[PDB]
């Protein structure tokens, strides 16, 4: 009823939207993995009379439910989606999107890693993001490659109209006690990559992590802190 929805508030298979700013929503879904249930976030950005989606809802059924929730709450068509790295919480559901008329995009590195790992593969490659500090425009957002962090391919998304920074899985929520799923992470480079984000987006007003509650710029420093302590 107004607060950001939490893992225990969302059954696996339902999706909720949360209004972040004018023309900006997050999407929240839950999924089971190795016998535990986790929430995960994505983003929706109004693009005139169309919508840009950032990340799937972590699975085919969750992503179908996401499209239904968008039609109920917003009523504009999703025409493009970007996946911010290759894991299933970002690309799982790309096949559902592709069958619902959505053009799916990711960096070449994400596409190669998704294919090698057996995950769903976005159709279109996003060039111009291969060196850390690179940024490109994509409709109403900027895409930014900060360097290796949670994964070597992770991208960040900024909505300049609203000063919303979507960190994806490179950014953790304030309550986090470790660096999440570090299976594909570079703990040594991650603080440097977060510092690049901090330097590039000093006017961010909302920061959204890949999992958990949005907050402000403090999420970036907290992420650096928990990553350094995890490595140690
Ligand atoms: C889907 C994702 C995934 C599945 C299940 C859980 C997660 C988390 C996560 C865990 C704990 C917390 C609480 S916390 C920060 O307080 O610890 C959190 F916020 C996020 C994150 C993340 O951290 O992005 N990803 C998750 N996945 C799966 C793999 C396997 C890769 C591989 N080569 C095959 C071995 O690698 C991933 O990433
Ligand atoms: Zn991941
Ligand atoms: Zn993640």
């Amino acid at each position: 009823s107004g607060e950001y929805p939490t893992v225990n508030e969302i059954p696996v298979g339902e999706v909720r939207l949360y209004q972040i700013a004018d023309g900006v929503w997050s999407h929240i879904a839950t999924q089971s993995f190795d016998g535990a249930v986790y929430p995960s976030n994505g983003l929706i950005v109004r693009d005139g009379d169309e919508l840009l989606l950032i990340d799937t809802a972590w699975g085919a059924k969750n992503t179908a439910a996401l499209l239904a929730e968008i039609e109920k709450q917003i009523g504009l068509p999703v025409t493009r989606a970007v996946s911010t790295h290759f894991h299933d919480d970002r690309v799982g559901g790309v096949d559902v999107l592709r069958a619902a008329g959505v053009a799916t995009y990711a960096s070449p590195s994400t596409r190669r890693l998704a294919e090698a790992e057996g995950n769903e593969i976005p159709t279109h490659s996003l060039e111009g993001l291969s060196s850390s500090g690179d940024a490109v425009r994509f409709g109403p957002v900027e895409l930014f490659y900060p360097g290796a962090a949670h994964s070597t391919d992770n991208l960040v998304v900024y909505v300049p109209s609203a000063n919303v920074l979507y960190g994806g899985c490179a950014v953790h929520e304030l309550s986090s006690t470790s660096a999440g799923n570090v299976a594909d992470a570079d703990l040594a480079e991650w603080p440097t990559s977060v510092e690049r984000i901090q330097k590039h987006y000093p006017e961010a007003e909302v920061v959204i992590p890949g999992h958990g509650l949005p907050g402000g710029l403090d999420l970036l420093q907290h992420t650096a802190n928990v990553v350094k302590a995890h490595k140690n």
